[PDB]
């Protein structure tokens, strides 16, 4: 498809002769026979192009480097079309052209670092093009190597523009019929100051033909024209795209470089200068910062310094200083994205809202939100709605919280923005093999199924909040919550979901971040609800908490319980509401002793002792209050245990059951019926699973099952003893279950949790102790060689006896031989002793008995001190862990207890049979608006506090005084002029 390249582009030949040696440098011997001052084009003959094609550098390389030779006087439009379409290079999001001779093949280390870090990182983030001299020397070589390094670290493309005539091995690049393959010898031994080797890091090269055999500056005009054309081009899609930004980076130079800068500025293309680069660059920087003649002579070599044409050039540059921008090193800042944006914004001026999109996209690609707000969203420009859609999508995909907040702030309609496709893309933005990615793959967004799987399945803002939580983007999730619908319910649901995912996550550090985010959400919800309660107790308490939202169709309290958000239960409003429920219709301030006394004197309730026809109302109010039900159940449970113990210890006989035993059976059946009612009324499978999820219910089921098995066994003629044994164990289970009632008390509440946690430590210590006991017991048993050797006896002497030794029961008479009477026990050789213990073996060997005593000493030490105190240290650590939060645990237990007893029959178990037989909108809008108003007040107060923080004051005063210093310089210059 290259049959037309010669047709459009052309090559230039010296043709005419202008004087041994001529201007063009071609030897007089080799010159056209057709032949004052050399003419760039008049003394030149145009010919079809002949050096087009692709390069494949020998050795390491990409085997593809589009190289084209074209005439200097070529329209940039055709070149741009060729590059964009034929060669497949996508339209750049940015173009940077580097300038400056950079004298010396090796450049300053600071300059090299600044270039390779700042410029190349900016290009990588934005995916830009870089245009430099396609020469493997100095700044061009440095740019090429840095670009290649960042490509390997990965898109950035490097473009070469070098004169045709300073490139070595030109003849290797001449083919009229096509040069798709090509070998370029870029490491030739000979070296000359005229010809230079092409770099091998550039994806494409441009060789301007000026009809000369070697010179410099033959590409300045073409390069400037191409840059200007780029500056006036859209990023594809014809005019539907947006302007492609461009700027020129200057690093040192000479008078010719200064002229190049002046031409570029007259072309209205931004230029950036680096301080300390050297001549032609530092001089302009100093001029911008600000004797002028002295500096011109100082910062530039003596030649041309006297020439006032340099002064005129400097004045011309100053005339259009709006485009030039200096690079503040700032002690190796190596950060200038903000500088690029500042130059781009100050170089536009006119505000049409259609040419500022590219700067916005660049700002999104970077994290210069402050710059964009200061200029792009300063209000001068009229930002539309559709304008910001793409920028918002990009910011969301790249996790730009501040930027997305800014974009939404300035008149962006989320409702008209979010689309099923958009949400699908947002979810597809999951990071590589992330947990959310795994869940989505295992499970259109298809998000309902994953949520139902996690939680249990038993307005764009909500969707965005869910997405942020799933992808674990803290700032964006916080922002989305800040402008949601159901603030408190959303906060609790987010805490629940985050904790579930964290406990499910394998990262072990991502889980830490999720837990931290959950804590932040819980804190925000707690603060918001505290303010809501302070404003109006009745509204908040009654309606906000005890309401089923859309999040999971479960009251806020249920969400808090599932999330274990104890801090939520720990606040004033929740506890006041819980106490009010716990005391039912009675006054919450009634003394406990008053209630207890009234419990045993039912007539007494009709006096002033208890504070709340009237008689029946009062009676039902007293006996229906959940606290009274709790006291009655406690009394009945204690009586049940007493009856159980009585039967078990006295009235249990092989004979058929007696009256008391039948009463116990009826009582146990009643308890079973009550537990069945709890399970069946607290979606049948879902309710059953919820009921079984509570540890106390599991204990109740175990106890009742053991009781049933015991009754069945005893009733059988030949299983009386087994029945009695299992009943004893069942009684133990019931007595342990009795602990549930201690949760009502603050002091005894957390102790249950402490014991439950210490059980795990006991388990692990059991592992350790089992190992040590096996070791020591087997060793001792082998040493003693007792003659009983019966397997149960061996297990006794191996495990049981040392275990008691841990607790001070040391049977010396059964181990020491000095304490036993010697006897001729067995025919086996050696001496034997006869221990007095019943289960110590008939007679033990006394061969090496001192070793047995030594083992006893070591075991006593290790077990009785080291291991026991290791376990005790674990206990102390556990206790301390759940001691600083004792109140929180107690509050959570308070809620669980109140919920349990709020929905229980008013009668105690033994009589509860009759109760069981008896068993057999705009308001929400207003409430949510009130909640949202208080949320806004809370956020505003928090932001006000943040603004008054010391760091914020320091930042604000620093920026303000920077503005003051700028204004002071401005007024000083004004006074100087006048
Ligand atoms: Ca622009
Ligand atoms: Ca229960």
């Amino acid at each position: 498809e290259q049959s037309w390249i010669p047709k459009i582009f052309k090559k230039k030949t010296c043709t005419t002769f202008i004087v041994t040696l001529c201007q063009c440098g071609r030897p007089r011997t080799a010159h056209p026979a057709v032949a004052t001052v050399w003419d760039s084009d008049a003394h030149t003959t145009e010919k079809p192009t002949d050096a087009y094609g692709e390069l494949d550098f020998t050795g390491a390389g990409r085997k593809h480097s589009n190289f084209l030779r074209l005439s200097d006087r070529t329209d940039p439009a055709a070149v741009y079309s060729l590059v964009t379409r034929t060669w497949g290079f996508r339209a750049p999001n940015l173009v940077v052209s580097v300038l400056g001779g950079s004298g010396g093949p090796v450049l300053q280390t600071w300059l090299q670092d600044l270039l390779r870090r700042g410029l190349v990182r900016a290009a990588q983030s934005t995916g830009a093009w870089i245009v430099t001299g396609g020469l493997h020397t100095g700044i061009g070589r440095h740019v090429g190597v840095a670009v290649r390094d960042h490509q390997m670290a990965s898109k950035v493309v490097a473009m070469g523009v070098a004169p045709w005539g300073v490139v070595r091995n030109r003849d290797t690049l001449i083919n009229p019929k096509g040069s798709f393959p090509a070998r370029y010898r870029w490491r030739g031994d000979p070296e000359d100051g005229v010809q230079f080797p092409l770099d091998y890091n550039y994806s494409a090269f441009f060789l301007v033909d000026d009809g000369t055999h070697g010179c410099l500056g033959g590409e300045n005009r073409f390069r400037l024209r191409l840059e200007s054309y780029i500056s006036q081009q859209k990023t594809g899609v014809g005019g539907t795209g947006i302007d492609i930004p461009v700027l020129l980076l200057l690093i040192d130079g000479d008078e010719k470089m200064l002229t190049r800068i002046e031409n570029a500025t007259q072309a209205q293309l931004p230029c950036l200068l680096v301080a300390g680069s050297g001549g032609a660059a530092d001089c302009l920087a100093e001029t911008l910062e600000d004797q002028g003649e002295a500096r011109d002579r100082i910062r530039r070599f003596f030649p041309k310094g006297d020439l006032e044409v340099l002064q005129a050039q400097v004045e011309r540059i100053m005339t259009r200083k709006e485009l030039l921008t200096v690079y503040s090193s700032e002690d190796g800042s190596e950060e200038f994205e903000t500088i690029v944006l500042k130059a781009l914004v100050k170089a536009c001026g006119s505000s049409e809202a259609s040419a500022y999109l590219d700067e916005l996209r660049l700002a999104v690609a970077w994290n210069r939100v402050d710059i964009a707000q200061s200029e792009l969203f300063r209000g001068d420009i009229q930002w539309r709605s559709f304008h910001l859609e793409a920028s918002l999508m990009d910011a969301l995909l790249n996790d730009r919280p501040e930027f997305v907040r800014l974009l939404i702030s300035h008149g962006l309609s989320l409702g008209h923005f979010l689309t099923p496709m958009r949400l699908a893309q947002l979810y597809s933005a999951a990071p590589s093999n992330s947990l959310i990615r795994n869940l989505l793959d295992q499970a259109p967004p298809d998000v309902g199924h994953v949520l139902r799987m996690l939680l249990g399945k038993m307005a764009p803002w909500s969707d965005l909040l869910l997405w942020a939580l799933l992808l674990n983007r803290a700032q964006m999730a916080m922002y989305f919550w800040e402008m949601g619908s159901n603030a408190v319910s959303s906060a609790l649901g987010a805490c629940l979901l985050l904790r579930v995912m964290a406990r499910l996550e394998p990262d072990a550090e991502e889980a830490a971040r999720r837990k931290d985010l959950a804590f932040k959400f819980e804190g925000m919800g707690v603060d918001l609800f505290g303010e809501c309660y302070r404003s109006s107790e009745v509204r908040a308490a009654r309606l906000l908490l005890r309401r089923c939202p859309l999040w999971g169709d479960a009251t806020c309290l249920q969400l808090a319980m599932q999330a274990d958000a104890r801090a939520f239960f720990a606040q004033d409003g929740v506890q006041s509401l819980l106490t009010q429920k716990w005391w039912g219709d009675m006054a919450s301030t009634t003394p406990i002793w008053a209630l207890v006394l009234a419990f045993f004197c039912p007539p007494l309730i009709y006096t002033r002792l208890i504070t709340f026809r009237r008689c029946l109302r009062r009676w039902f109010h007293f006996w229906g209050a959940p606290v009274t039900i709790f006291m009655g159940n406690v009394v009945s449970y204690l009586l049940f245990l007493l009856l159980f113990s009585r039967v078990l210890l006295v009235d249990f006989q092989p004979a058929p059951p007696g009256s008391l035993e039948l009463l116990l059976y009826f009582w146990a059946f009643t308890l079973l019926c009550e537990e069945l009612r709890q399970g069946l009324s607290g979606s049948l499978s879902q309710r059953l699973r919820l009921y079984l999820a509570d540890s106390w219910n599991q204990c109740d089921l175990v106890a009742l099952t053991c009781f049933l098995l015991g009754v069945g066994c005893r009733l059988t003629p030949g299983l009386y003893h087994l029945g009695r044994t299992v009943l004893c164990i069942d009684f133990m289970v019931f007595t342990v279950r009795l602990l549930h009632i201690f949760t009502v008390n603050k002091q005894l509440g957390p102790k249950i949790v402490i014991v439950s946690k210490m059980m795990k430590d006991v388990f692990f210590f059991l592992f350790f102790l089992g190992v040590w006991l096996v070791a020591y017991g087997v060793a001792t048993e082998g040493l003693l060689r007792p003659r009983d050797s019966d397997f149960p006896s061996i297990l006794r002497r191996v495990f049981y006896r040392p275990y008691l030794q841990i607790f001070g029961q040391i049977p010396q008479e059964d181990m020491d031989v000095a304490l036993m009477e010697h006897s001729n026990c067995s025919s086996e050789p050696g001496f034997w002793a006869h221990p007095p213990g019943a289960q110590a073996g008939t007679c033990v060997s006394q061969y090496a008995n001192w070793l047995v005593v030594l083992l006893l000493v070591i075991f006593l030490l290790v077990a009785n001190i080291l291991l026991v105190n290791l376990l005790i240290a674990m206990f102390s650590y556990t206790f301390g862990k759940v001691q600083g939060n004792s109140d929180l645990y107690w509050k959570a237990q308070r809620y669980r207890l109140i919920r349990e007893f709020h929905s229980r029959p008013a009668l105690a178990p033994p009589f509860i049979v009759i109760s069981h037989l008896r068993l057999l909108k705009e308001a929400e809008r207003k409430l949510l608006t009130w909640e949202s108003v208080h949320k806004e007040n809370f956020l505003l107060a928090r932001a006000r506090d943040k603004r008054e923080s010391d760091s914020e004051r320091l930042k604000r005063t620093s920026q303000k005084v920077d503005l003051a210093l700028k204004q002071l310089g401005h007024i000083r210059e004004y006074e100087q002029r006048l």
